[PDB]
């Protein structure tokens, strides 16, 4: 139950899971606290410890604002934090199998939630499952969010950008100098991570620093190339600075702002972190990765087209409505308690709340594109088509775009297409296949029977539970035994993908092509 590590030894918990035991490590610190004159600074190295630390619970989320658009309701309150927050957040958890592996694949989860929120203490990102039933290792961590882990100031080591990638890349080392001690092999170490979770893989398979820290990579409703997961030079200088005026510590030194800005308290950082863009929408990230020239040397979409990245193996993929959740969060005539049928004149101003900065010619190609339906009748449409916007411009494209062009490369991908509405979703139905909620069927959830799924539930998630961890062995996400259909490889030309349900396994090819073709060729034009 006390494993050895190179700062010191941690003490664990056991865990009964489905009448075996699986061995927790929860709230493993990997890096100096980072506060007082190390906030905004980049993790250093943590102090090594002469006792035993106790790692028998999740320790504080990093600060973040949180979700109050539905209090009381498990739909949105299930993504807020269920630990403290605090600035002492750089932790990390390890669920290792029992009896204790011998050169088990470890499987690294990063979390989502806009690069503002999110937390590896979440029920959702619960690896006893994994470690369990395909006796690998899962490592996940907590990363800086926020203004607090992605102020960026170029240049400049007191506010350099990029802090919460870095905290992200301090743990994956810290896996590979210590999760020998904990039966896991470094050489076999797959990252996953879902929307900013997956564009932050996305960022590690471009940035040299991590090229040696993991073998492959997952990337679950998210990519680099998502046009909110790169903040600009520009934007985010002009942010900081808004920060800057907005709590009193406009300087001309501009070192001088960040040891101002080091001495407000974490809360008045985060309630003026909104308004440091002058207009919002659901999905606005105001402070995320940035060319920071440590972490990422280059505009990632010129690394990306110029093959510059790490070659290896990807598994891709998408939801089939990664828009709705976020309409019922600002869009007019849309709420999670009624059908939200809205109208023609509804839908142009659902664009103008996610397209705020957008020439009038550039929404109505959206609409043009998006609104010659098939028919006239059927009062759906404007609410379909307003997700389907939201959900192809933000997050779908990009992870083909992405999937394409690292392709070409000569390396394996394979791309999913998740389409399975969960029995349980507190939502409602018309918002779908939301965004975010493939990620119970990932971690085994419906495995455990007792948890209200169906038994088709449990099978569609034990089938995608084995394909990731075959992806993570072996570099190939196939189920073998059970007379399942086969993944093929995602090539640029024919760009085949496998949908993922409980009664249909099928092959399609070239997912969304005529709404994809508008996203990522005409529109970045205007
Ligand atoms: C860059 O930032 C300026 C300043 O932002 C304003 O001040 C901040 C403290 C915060 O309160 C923001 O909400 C403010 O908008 C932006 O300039 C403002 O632009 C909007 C309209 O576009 C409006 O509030 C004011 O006319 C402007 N204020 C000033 C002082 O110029 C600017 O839009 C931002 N973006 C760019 C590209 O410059
Ligand atoms: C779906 O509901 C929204 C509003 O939700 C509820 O209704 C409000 C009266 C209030 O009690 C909220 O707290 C509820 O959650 C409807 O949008 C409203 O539509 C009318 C139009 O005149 C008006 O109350 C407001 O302008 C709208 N509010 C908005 C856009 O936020 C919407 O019409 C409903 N749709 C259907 C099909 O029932
Ligand atoms: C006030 C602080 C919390 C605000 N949220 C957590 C934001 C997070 C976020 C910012 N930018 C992003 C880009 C891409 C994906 C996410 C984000 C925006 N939404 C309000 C998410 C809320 C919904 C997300 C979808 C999953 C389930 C339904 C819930
Ligand atoms: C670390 O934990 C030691 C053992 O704690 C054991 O496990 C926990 C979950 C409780 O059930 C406790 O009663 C058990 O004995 C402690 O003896 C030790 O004091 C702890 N040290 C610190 C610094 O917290
Ligand atoms: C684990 O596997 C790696 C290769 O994947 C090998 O180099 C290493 O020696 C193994 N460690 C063991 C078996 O303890
Ligand atoms: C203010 O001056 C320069 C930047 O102009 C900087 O090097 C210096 O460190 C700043 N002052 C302090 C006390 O850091
Ligand atoms: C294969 O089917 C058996 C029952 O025939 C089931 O117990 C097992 O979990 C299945 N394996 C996978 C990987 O789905």
């Amino acid at each position: 139950i006390i494993i050895a590590t190179k700062n010191g030894k941690v003490r664990g918990m056991q865990l009964t899971v489905f009448g075996g035991t699986v061995t927790a490590f929860l709230g493993i610190p990997y890096a100096q606290p980072p506060l007082g004159r190390l906030r905004f600074k980049k993790p250093q190295s943590l102090t090594k410890w002469s006792d035993i630390w106790n790692a028998t619970k999740y320790a504080n989320s990093c600060c973040q604002n949180i979700d109050q658009s539905f209090p009381g309701f498990h739909g949105s309150e299930m993504w807020n934090p269920n630990t403290d927050l605090s600035e002492d957040c750089l932790y990390l958890n390890v669920w290792i199998p029992a009896p204790k592996p011998k050169n088990a694949t470890v499987l690294i989860w990063i979390y989502g939630g806009g690069f503002q929120t999110g937390t590896s203490s979440l029920h959702v990102y619960d690896g006893k499952f994994l470690a369990r039933v395909e006796r690998v290792i899962v490592v996940s961590m907590n990363y800086r969010v926020g203004a607090l882990g992605f102020l960026a100031l170029p240049g400049n080591p007191e506010a350099p950008g990029n802090m919460g990638l870095f905290d992200q890349q301090l743990a994956l080392q810290w896996v590979q100098k210590n999760i020998a001690a904990f039966g896991g092999n470094p050489k076999s170490v797959t990252l996953f991570g879902e929307s900013a979770g997956a564009a932050s893989v996305s960022l590690h398979l471009l940035s040299p620093g991590s090229h040696s820290l993991f073998t492959r990579a997952i990337l679950q409703s998210g990519s680099f190339n998502a046009p909110w997961a790169v903040t600009s030079l520009y934007e985010a200088r002009n942010r900081t600075l808004n920060l800057a005026k907005l709590t009193g510590c406009s300087r001309e030194n501009e070192t001088e702002i960040i040891k101002c800005l080091r001495n407000k308290d974490p809360q008045e950082i985060l309630l003026n972190e909104a308004f440091v863009v002058p207009y919002g929408t659901p999905l606005s990230v105001n402070f995320g990765p940035t060319v920071d020239g440590d972490f990422l040397t280059d505009m990632p979409d010129i690394l990306l087209e110029l093959g510059q990245f790490k070659k290896t193996q990807i598994l891709v993929g998408v939801n089939k409505d990664e828009g709705t959740a976020f309409l019922v969060y600002g869009a007019p005539g849309f709420s999670k308690d009624n059908n939200s049928i809205i109208t023609r004149k509804e839908f142009q101003e659902g664009l103008k709340i996610f397209f705020p900065g957008v020439s009038e010619f550039g929404k109505e190609s959206i609409l043009f594109h998006y609104t010659d339906w098939v028919d006239d009748q059927r009062p759906e449409n404007y609410r379909e088509a307003l997700g389907d916007v939201v959900g192809d411009y933000n997050f779908i494209c990009p992870a083909l775009e992405f999937t394409k062009k690292f392709s070409e490369w000569g390396n394996n991908a394979f791309f999913y297409y998740f389409e399975h509405r969960s029995s349980k979703l507190p939502w409602p139905e018309w918002m779908g296949v939301m965004h975010g909620y493939e990620i119970e069927f990932v971690f085994g959830l419906p495995l455990e029977r007792r948890d209200q799924y169906t038994k088709a539930e449990e099978i569609l998630s034990r089938s995608i539970v084995k394909r990731w961890a075959n992806f993570a062995k072996y570099g190939n996400p196939q189920e073998t035994q059970n007379q399942s259909t086969s993944w093929p490889v995602f090539k640029s030309t024919e760009q085949k993908y496998l949908t993922l349900n409980t009664e249909s396994t099928r092959i399609m090819t070239k997912l969304r092509a005529q709404q994809c073709r508008f996203w990522t060729s005409f529109f970045p034009k205007v």
